[PDB]
């Protein structure tokens, strides 16, 4: 049984160009790609992505850091939304685990490189509001037998 | 001291085509290759090898999944069989630390890529099951004196 | 707001020929290179170094096994000191988190490839004993806007 996460390559990690590395950490688990697109996030749409952070001070802050080109991305795999987050590490770089995305690229929260959807409901949302279905391509892995049990 | 433990590559692990990187993982600690071959695990063997989970629900599969190629392996070091337990990671990959083998690579128990001795009596049982003792080479790394107290 | 801190690859990371490795960690978060010399460490400037260990057993040892090649850095970034010691790990490589430089490379406390400064006291008194204030580069990373808040 596999789920699928939406995880977004911010703009820092666009332009410090370390977005076929941040791929590869997930090819290399056997997560499948169902989706992938560049485009150039917005402040209407980084508001809805932002919803539940709506009124805050820090809000504004991040908008504009988070306007700028932006990978899109839709990865399948066993427990891949919770096993995602686990790779990024925490929010803080400082704080995440040794081995992290967050922890080997990154120093601060406000340029952490990656976002990814923190539960089914939220994947759920952000896949509809970033993609629309037919970008969301089905076809199975040719390793699979490898990789699942 | 330093003494020898048992590491086998699984089928996944051949199929996947990552036999080079995880060699690398022990390579760049400093342990040395003691042996090394390339086989076909059948059952008779791999009852033998896993004689400890007699009767337990997932050995005919594991059985299974294991008959296939495998690299069987001898790395030497300091304390290499538990610090080899430890770079693997735990058994589910969905538990196992950032940074292990099992994590960086793998999704599920059943496809978690690679066998190692979990003691040291263990490691002397499965090395004289895999190897027979003329396999086992003697050398000294030249890098020794920078490796070791 | 950024600090400092003093990071010297060790006599046994020159001779592995890893450098290149250790350097590459550091650059990968965004951390600034601000100064950085090759030398032969002695005895009198070790001593200095590691006055902290007088009287202790393992110093005469120690300072014989770092009586060589040594490459002296300067990494300047957000909570370096701190970060800088996280990403070298425990002084014992065996207990030493996956993902670590310890960890990843090496087997014992005494050829454990790296020191890193413990805290600012110790990085300002480190960074002047093995650089005269000239030998150190202030310059901006090109990469600011993506890197810091
Ligand atoms: N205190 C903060 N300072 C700067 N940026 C922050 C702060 N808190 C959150 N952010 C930014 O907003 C993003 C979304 O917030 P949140 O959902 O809490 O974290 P995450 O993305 O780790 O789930 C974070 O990834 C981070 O870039
Ligand atoms: N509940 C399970 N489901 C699927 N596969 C399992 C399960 N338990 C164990 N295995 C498989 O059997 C192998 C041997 O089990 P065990 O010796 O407990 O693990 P390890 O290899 O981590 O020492 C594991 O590496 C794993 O491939
Ligand atoms: N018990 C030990 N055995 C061998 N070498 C040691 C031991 N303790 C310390 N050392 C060596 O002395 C260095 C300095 O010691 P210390 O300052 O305590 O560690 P660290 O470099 O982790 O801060 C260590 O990096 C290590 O090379
Ligand atoms: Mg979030
Ligand atoms: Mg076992
Ligand atoms: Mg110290």
């Amino acid at each position: 049984h596999v789920e699928q996460t939406y995880l977004m390559i911010k703009p820092d990690g666009i332009q410090r160009q370390v977005v076929g590395e941040i791929i590869s950490r997930f090819e290399k688990r056997g997560y499948r790609i169902a989706a992938m697109k560049l485009t150039i996030a917005t402040p209407a749409i980084l508001e809805e992505h932002y919803a539940e952070h709506k009124g805050k001070p820090f809000l504004p802050g991040l908008i504009e850091k988070m306007t700028g080109p932006v990978l899109c991305m839709v990865f399948e795999g066993v427990d891949v939304i919770a096993q995602a987050r686990k790779m990024m590490g925490s929010t803080r770089p400082g704080e995440a685990a040794p081995g992290t995305i967050r922890a080997d690229f990154c120093q601060q929260a406000g340029r952490n490189l990656i976002h990814g959807s923190d539960s089914a409901e939220s994947a759920k949302r952000e896949i509809s509001l970033w993609f629309k279905p037919e970008e969301i391509q089905s076809y199975k892995l040719a390793l699979s037998d490898y990789i699942f049990e």
